[PDB]
């Protein structure tokens, strides 16, 4: 067996729901998606990128940032606030996102001021990875 039930959404969304081979995680701690047999856990998934390949589809990515999880005996399933694809309607607008990120990392007001700032960063330019490869998609 090398297959089960995923089901990720994030309050009324519909991503990823169906057979599944493996999902794909990858954020600052973290690097395995899911598969037949993830042990029981339910946690958070961490935020980043995500990568998968249908059972019966190819292959998809998706990118969440933060939320928690839950597996089952046959299907997983785990839920989050913000959840966008590799698509995001627009696509090179949002590389100029990183741009006007960094006035917030130059600016100094504190110990944990942009400090802080640096982690929605770096979780930021994470959807950008999974949209730029969707230029080859059509």
């Amino acid at each position: 067996a090398m297959t089960y039930h995923l089901d990720v959404v994030s309050a009324e969304q519909q991503m990823f729901s169906g057979l599944v081979e493996k999902i794909q995680v990858t954020g600052s701690e973290g690097e395995l998606g899911i598969y037949p047999g993830h042990a029981p856990l339910l946690t958070a998934i961490k935020p980043g990128m995500i990568r998968i390949v249908k059972q019966h589809g190819h292959e998809e990515f998706i990118y969440l940032s933060g939320g928690i999880l839950e597996v089952q005996p046959g299907n997983v399933t785990v839920l989050a606030d913000t959840a966008i694809r590799g698509q995001d309607l627009d696509e090179a607008r949002a590389m100029e996102a990183k741009r006007k990120a960094e006035e917030h990392i130059s600016s100094s007001h504190g110990d944990v001021d942009y400090a802080q700032a640096s982690a929605e960063l770096a979780k930021a330019i994470a959807q950008l990875r999974v949209i730029e490869l969707t230029k080859k998609a059509m």
